[PDB]
Formats: C-alpha cells, sequence, structure tokens
C-alpha cells in the first residue's frame, strides 16, 4: 500500500 496496507491488493 493502499486499502490493503500493508499488502497484495495493489
Ligand atoms: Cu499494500
Ligand atoms: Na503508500
Ligand atoms: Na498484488
Amino acid at each position: 500500500c493502499g486499502s490493503c496496507y500493508p499488502c497484495s491488493c495493489m
């Protein structure tokens, strides 16, 4: 990250 920080959704 994003809205799943820390990822892997990115
Ligand atoms: Cu992330
Ligand atoms: Na960031
Ligand atoms: Na990813």
